[PDB]
């Protein structure tokens, strides 16, 4: 692939919720450039490279019970960009929790991810 | 206010979307601080200041029927960001139109917006 069109950014994208939702670890690295940036929440420091990437998946996916979803469209850009609404389910203390999360990201010329942001806060967080 | 808390930037960013909903053009112009940009849509070269910001949204909202609203919680970040989710209906020809958007917005210290940037493309536009 080269840089995506904005309609292999929602592709993209969409499949990155998927690899999310089953919890595959090495599929979701693999969706990143070699030395790419996570911002996750963003605000706080980016971590860089693929083995970071991979170690902050596990700390997050490794329970293998995490499920994720798409709660509206992807919205692309044309030039490799766009930005997703989704909901992350997580089982925090045998508590069941919610998390809304919002993801931008920007592909490289060969629709690899190169920047993640993730925007989230606590209140996007629902105990319940 | 200072630079916006998560709270506040919800606050904010939802107030945006009420006053693009109501067409209230000083009102969103006002939010922005004296140079702030705006790229919209996102890959677009931005535009700069209050009066270009203020003629953009004259050509967007000066008909005085769009509607707009928030179709997911607004994310907030720890440093004066954030992005929401929302769908835009415009008659374009007489014909209902929606388009789906995310914005992404930096604060500045004073809590107006330093930088909206539109996430959206042509597939996001349901003419139906």
């Amino acid at each position: 692939m080269n840089l995506p069109t904005a309609q292999e950014v929602q592709g993209l994208m969409a499949r990155y919720i998927e690899l999310v939702d089953v919890g595959d670890i090495e599929a979701i690295v693999q969706m990143y450039a070699d030395d790419a940036t996570v911002e996750d929440p963003f605000g706080q420091p980016p971590i860089h490279g693929r083995e970071q990437i991979a170690a902050f998946y596990r700390q997050g996916l490794g329970g293998g019970k995490v499920r994720a979803c798409l709660t509206g469209p992807v919205r692309a850009s044309h030039n490799g960009c766009g930005a997703m609404p989704f909901r992350v389910e997580m089982v925090w203390n045998g508590q069941p929790c919610a998390l809304d999360v919002i993801d931008v990201m920007r592909f490289d010329e060969h629709g690899r991810i190169q920047t993640a942001q993730a925007y989230w806060s606590e209140v996007n967080l629902s105990v319940r």
